């Protein structure tokens, strides 16, 4: 802190990819972290913005998000843990579900 910098760059948003009406992937990546490594990592999802909680948690990179309902918002934040301190978290990704009127395949 009072000298010399610690902890890694704000992470990027995660690729949001609606597999079905209940049905939602995501996939993020590292930052450029040279010196400090992560650890592991917090992907935070909840039906709105001011509802999210802990989803998934693991060194993992990609995540499918299943058991959802269509035509309604959805949001998604992925931090980066470090051995220092974790760091900021990833602008929130918003997300609709398509509406499901009618029969569907799968």
């Amino acid at each position: 802190g009072s000298s010399g910098s610690s902890g890694p760059d704000q992470c990027k948003p995660p690729q949001v990819t609606c597999r079905s009406a209940t049905c939602a992937q995501v996939n993020w990546e590292v930052p450029l972290s040279n010196g400090t490594d992560v650890t592991e990592y917090r992907l935070e999802w909840g039906g709105v913005e001011g509802s999210m909680q802990i989803c998934y948690c693991g060194p993992g990179l990609s995540y499918e998000i299943k058991g959802l309902s269509p035509a309604t918002t959805y949001y998604c934040r992925v931090q980066a843990l470090s051995v220092v301190g974790a760091g900021p978290f990833s602008e929130v990704v918003a997300c609709v579900t398509p509406p499901s009127s009618g029969p569907s395949s799968g």
